[PDB]
């Protein structure tokens, strides 16, 4: 007996096109998404060229329309030069991404004043998300308060961070957050197995206490999002390993395993992979779209999942219970038991749908 | 014709006793203070042992009462273990010091949650000051807002920092700040002369643009404070140079030079070295206390000032106009033209004076 889920949404993926297509491209990354029960993705802007201006966004839109197999929205990225220049294209993007710490990214900002400038100039009704670790969470929250608007914190990974966000929510501040599966299912205990190259990720893997704190504070977590960050094994194991894990194909099976163990409910999962992503990012419904999962099937994660070009996974060897059997996207069978059945180009930019524009007051 | 100033107050000095007395002690550091026209100092807690508990404070109080030549108050320091334990001695201290970045300091905190715990437990009516650089300024401001109280930012050194504080003040937030003379009178341009050892300080020396921004935003600066941070020349020039500059003997002459050039007014100076320190830290008046200065005397700063045991200065070679001629402290001549005339032990802990207790609601 299969369980029918709505079309799940991942608000944090790196699809590497343009410029990093040996790691992933729209076609392979969205095949990975569908195999993971994900029908809509929001793609990050740290590509080459980075998506930090109108011409780069125009290029990315066309590459995505031609290559994507599931639906999508594209983030713009904040840079040290583009505050006040994105107004005409802002509404066409998923939101604005700020890179506020060292990571795989034309996009670290030099000064909190630059953060302020982005918060002041980006349209007030549109989403802003931040890579903001440890005290940077508190710093960007301060900027959001100074500018009287909301912020969403990407990949929360630490007890320190989730407790700070919890305190902010208790004070009624408009902040939301997401957590990635590696910060719920991996920890320092796994670094010996992974090694120092494969194990590189930002935020880094946490202690047992960090992981426990995220689970204990599930009520504070608004979304799950993979931070699918594919790099090849050669890159991960070479002399300058880039940070990041692939994750689209493993996220839902890991979380279904947790549901079957009673660690969170099916509803808790669907709030975090469907309803809250919709409402925070104003993402539209997908008509005649659903995912069928088998909650009884036990399997062990292999050394690589079938679709991501990363061709490795840090979850290798973990036992999971739960699998994606079928995905229907807008009335067409998109995935069945390991076979993707929609071509590159089937996916659409949801920000172009009438129902996908973010509502705003007449300007 | 001499000009009579009130007794000036330096709210940020390191006097090194206990535990670092080759660098400075209460007797030498307060001789330096008097020679710089300073009659009251607030001593930082990063000594050995650090002043992070009641027994250490008791020791420091006695060393200061026996050695100080000018009046003083002693800071307590926040640690990873002492939140919620300082309530009985808190009112006897200048305030609580938080070290939130890497510097010469049992006292970096590991987590913003520890900052929160200090803000929640330290008595709400007593001062909190923070070493908080760059985004850390925004982070500690957020903690202050979450806990509904004020904070004072030590040694502001950058355009980024002063503009963030300016924005916070424009929003009516209870934040004050101080600036040290090296961040007004030295910059990157001086690193070639100083060398990489002598030039080590936290916050580091800024660009020309940083320095210009502090002057342009003088209205945002509540206090001047030296961050007198003596280390010997051997230490500064050795294999692991500690950060910090001595500054008590040079601060007032540097600032008087600026006054004579019309860069700020005498009143601007006295607000920042007398009235604002009094009101932010609730420091009492000193009866029959004043400083006589000669604003016409031109001289060049030598390779070391007479009193600090640091026995070096980064301002060597700078031409100044203005000198301290005489200091009277509580009715006794304390300093005349290079001679200190009050003995170690003349100085008193102002927090023990009836008028030096911080007012509070009946608890
Ligand atoms: N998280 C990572 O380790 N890497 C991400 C960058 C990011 O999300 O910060 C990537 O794009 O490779
Ligand atoms: N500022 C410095 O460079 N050093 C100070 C420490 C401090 O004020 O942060 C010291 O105590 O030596
Ligand atoms: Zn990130
Ligand atoms: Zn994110
Ligand atoms: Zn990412
Ligand atoms: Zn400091
Ligand atoms: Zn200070
Ligand atoms: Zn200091």
């Amino acid at each position: 007996k299969l369980v029918r889920l709505p079309g799940l949404i991942d608000v944090h993926v790196h699809l590497r096109e343009p410029g990093g297509t040996h790691k992933e491209d729209f076609a392979s990354g969205t095949a990975a998404a569908l195999a993971g029960g994900i029908t809509m993705v929001c793609a990050m802007p740290n590509t080459r060229p980075p998506i930090i201006d109108a011409p780069a966004l125009a290029l990315a839109q066309k590459l995505a329309e031609a290559g994507a197999r599931c639906d999508f929205a594209l983030f713009l990225g904040a840079s040290s030069e583009n505050a006040g220049t994105l107004g005409t294209v802002a509404g066409s993007a998923a939101g604005l991404k700020l890179y506020l710490n060292e990571t795989f990214s034309e996009l670290r900002l030099d000064s909190v004043v630059q953060w302020m400038e982005h918060f002041e100039t980006w349209p007030s009704h549109l989403p802003i998300v931040a890579h903001a670790e440890q005290q940077t969470v508190a710093a960007v929250l301060m900027v959001a308060q100074l500018t009287q608007r909301s912020v969403h914190i990407c990949h929360v990974a630490r007890k320190e961070e989730i407790l700070l966000i919890k305190a902010a929510k208790a004070r009624g501040l408009p902040v939301t957050c997401e957590v990635a599966p590696h910060h719920l299912f991996l920890s320092h205990d796994d670094l010996e197995r992974l090694g120092p190259g494969k194990g590189e990720v930002r935020p880094e893997l946490g202690s047992r206490q960090d992981v426990e704190a995220l689970w204990e504070n599930m009520a504070v977590i608004d979304c799950f999002a993979s931070d699918h960050a594919p790099h090849t094994l050669e890159e991960k194991c070479g002399s300058r390993p880039p940070p990041g894990f692939p994750g689209l194909e493993t996220m839902l099976p890991l979380l279904l395993t947790a549901v079957s163990e009673g660690r969170l409910s099916l509803d808790d999962l669907l709030q975090r992979l469907h309803h809250n992503p919709r409402r925070i990012f104003h993402l539209p419904p997908q008509e005649d779209t659903y995912v069928e999962v088998d909650l009884e099937h036990e399997w062990t994660i292999p050394s690589h999942m079938p679709f991501s070009k990363a061709h490795w996974t840090p979850f290798e060897g973990q036992k999971v219970k739960g699998t994606v059997r079928r995905v229907v996207l807008r009335g067409e069978v998109a995935y069945i038991d390991g076979q993707v059945l929609v071509p590159p180009g089937y996916g659409q930019d949801v920000r172009k749908w009438p129902q996908g524009a973010v509502p705003q007051l007449p300007p």
